[PDB]
């Protein structure tokens, strides 16, 4: 019982990056505006660096690449995926999620799954600021805790 | 916040190769025409290497290769897989989407998921050139700006 | 057979104007952001003029001038007319198209129909920037292509 | 980049035009009344003319003259055509619209589409200074705005 | 009673522009190709010029302009607007059906409208080389007749 | 622009083997037969081995294995895994499906997917030979182009 | 435009107190835990007083009292009111939001409305860290907020 928990409370020192993919951007561009406050409104600066990329797939090796720089100590990757039709969701989805997770293990570095799956356009709007709170943000602190955690636990 | 984002401008400079599976072929075919001719809108110039493969199943080691290969600074996989009946589908599907994503990653070579997922022939042809666009023709594009960004931003 | 297509390519050295309709300002706002994003996208520079009119009705005489006075090469008009009630709905819309068709002809000069007319708030939300894509951007895409166009067929 | 939008606080100096029907003058009188209160209400002095046509059809040549005479800067047309009965309605409706259209067009002066085309004559109320607004107040403002616009931008 | 009618034989001596609209390229592309064949196939041989517009609202002013440069003695415009989802389709397709009347007006050179308004992709299908014919041929054809008819009626 | 696509033609000069799975033998012993003969329908000629597993879940090491020992230039997996009952059908062809998949990624060898995957006997009877074909028999072929495309591309 | 938004970074310095009924203790003892630990969490440090009332009722003029005091910076309210039968819940509920409020607005000083009013009990559970947050943890980063906006805007 040694309760190792990151700190929000010392962020500044760190650098972060940020992937976005631009498909969905109407959400996505506000997504990626909350990770960035979040990081400020937490003092963090290093004025973080934000790649975008066209398609959620594409989060997996531009994570993986930016992790392996060892330029960052945590990488939030947001999108979202709405499930409009077919099947291509789950694909994509998939790839999507599978990219980052792959990412963060073989980067050591933690990568955050900031991309929304919801169904319909209304439930995402609603993860991007709305009354479902905002996933960005929450990425975005996300990845501080954990660059945080790694720097206290190590070990 | 120093937006690392690709040039879609300075394309003729790189080497790409497109990889599309026979199945299909009606539409395939249409597909990659399409991102070949957006190739070309493009500027770019290096007389692309098109790699024909029967199935979607095979774009995963094809694209393997390709990548390694380090002579090409994306790789777009284009093929289209409709729901006809079975889970069949499914299994191909992943196995396409999983490929393409795994020689991503390990190629450090991006690779376009330029394949449709569509369950009724009808919807694919609308995807190939039809009132929702042309998916050979994003990835195109796509594979463009993925390279580009990689040279730019590197790390 | 000579396919006499526009380039995309060279943009930068034209001077475009867009034309913006204040109402539905939640979209518009956006379709506008996305088409000036592409312009600089497509490496042109020249600095757009941006002009804000009220409703979709004005679009015809404000492109009309900016048109006539020569110094823009394609004009792109923006706005969105969402089915909300009434036949206005028509009236509006009719005149906003007929408007932006008028004034290209009469100007001889390109004025994009940038103009969404869906019927709920929603599925327009999906063309500024949603998995509908991004008319706004698209238009100006178009923008460029036209001007190009005129300027290497000329005749 | 250069937001050339018009100027709602450098009224006074203009000169308008405020063209109403007659027909459903229960509303429009309202209608008038209301673009008249917020032409002085945004300090506005010249006294505008108001010219009374029987029917909205008439809007047209009207405003074609008036714009015609170089005398106003932007002239308002106001009437309200609810869909009593017959396609009748269309009829007018469309003259009145696209006179108003052409109107603007020909005379290279904005001329405001401020005629309500609701169904029944409630919802016309309502637009008439109801919990819908008032288009004529709207119309008004928006003469306004385009005015300006033509004298800042201009060209 | 004397029949002013044109000659589909005596071809090759004329010159001729076809316009096609990049949307829905699956089917425009065949259009094209139809017209194109059907010119070759009727002996006429001044080597066509093709012009690429990225939509069918386009067709008018690019007509506009072909036709008053004096060069050819028709131009057939072709594309291919489904209706997809709102009354956008009535938009384009009022718009595009107007241009290219227009044109053929003011410049007093036949304009074929070779475009497709069907409502889903298959009648499409079938309009392109389909069991409905091809319309680009057709469109083609009449171009020939329209042209020959100018230079033997005249008057 | 150049076609790299393997060759049918080239074969007897390769050397393949066949994985089958016993289960459902009924069909895989078809299906088998039906990839042999294509084999030497198509001239070629080193005996191929067939390897026997049990089930298709063994095709992924012994594939793996064959793979690895760069005695082969492709391989090709055959079993049939029809829809019984439970989600054992899932567990089964996903590992299948993913072992196969690593497999010829891991060995950098095509491992030919032909394993059947339908609900129902009868439709698996179907692609042994019915009218939905021979899976055997194709994935026979595509080893086979599969292999020439990697002499002939390689890099 | 000089965004006066307060600091969650500057904790540590102020002074805090939490009041929560013992009603629905199941739920409130978890809220107020929440409440505590994010405190911590945000390094704040002055050992923040926990006021226990029984009912929500009592938060207005305990509240009132604390705030009075001028020792707190911001008071937090925690309490749970599930609509279990009549509307004594109602009763309750104005009550308690009431006094909040009134609280807040005598004192001048931030009284945070921390309190559950979900209908049934497994709704709060939610809030009260379930999948819909904790509502505890909220509503003392906002305590945080507003003090630190106090000292940073004052006026
Ligand atoms: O297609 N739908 C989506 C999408 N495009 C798929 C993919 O990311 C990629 O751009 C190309 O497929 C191949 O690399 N990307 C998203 O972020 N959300 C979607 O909902
Ligand atoms: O079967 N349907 C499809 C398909 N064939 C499956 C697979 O790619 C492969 O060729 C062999 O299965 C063994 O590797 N490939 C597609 O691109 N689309 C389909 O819709
Ligand atoms: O009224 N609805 C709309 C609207 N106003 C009508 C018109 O554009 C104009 O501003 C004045 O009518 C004078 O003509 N403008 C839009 O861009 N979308 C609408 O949905
Ligand atoms: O008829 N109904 C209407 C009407 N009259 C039509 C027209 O303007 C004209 O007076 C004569 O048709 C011939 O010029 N005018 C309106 O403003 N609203 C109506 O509801
Ligand atoms: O939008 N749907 C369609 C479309 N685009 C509209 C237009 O051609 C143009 O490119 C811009 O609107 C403004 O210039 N063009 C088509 O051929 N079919 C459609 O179904
Ligand atoms: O159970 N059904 C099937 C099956 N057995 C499962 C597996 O292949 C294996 O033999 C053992 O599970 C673990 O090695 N194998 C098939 O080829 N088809 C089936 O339809
Ligand atoms: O009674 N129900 C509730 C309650 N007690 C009522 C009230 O707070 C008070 O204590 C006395 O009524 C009068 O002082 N307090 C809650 O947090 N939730 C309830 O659902």
């Amino acid at each position: 019982m040694n309760e190792l928990e990151g700190y929000v409370t010392k962020a500044q020192s760190f650098r972060f990056a940020i992937v976005v993919a631009r498909f969905n951007e109407f959400v996505t561009r506000r997504l990626m505006e909350g990770a960035l406050d979040t990081f400020k409104k937490y003092s963090v600066n290093e004025d973080i660096d934000v790649v975008w990329v066209p398609g959620a797939y594409e989060l997996g090796v531009t994570a993986q690449a930016l992790g392996k720089s060892g330029k960052y100590h945590a990488i939030v990757c947001l999108g979202a995926v709405v499930k409009g039709d077919t099947s291509h969701y789950d694909a994509v989805v998939n790839s999507a999620s599978s990219g980052v997770l792959s990412a963060g293990l073989n980067s050591g570095v933690p990568c955050v799954f900031g991309v929304l799956t919801c169904d319909n356009m209304d439930q995402a709007i609603n993860r991007a600021g709305g009354k479902a709170g905002n996933k960005g943000a929450e990425s975005a602190l996300t990845a501080i805790e954990m660059a945080s955690l790694f720097e206290h636990h190590l070990k």
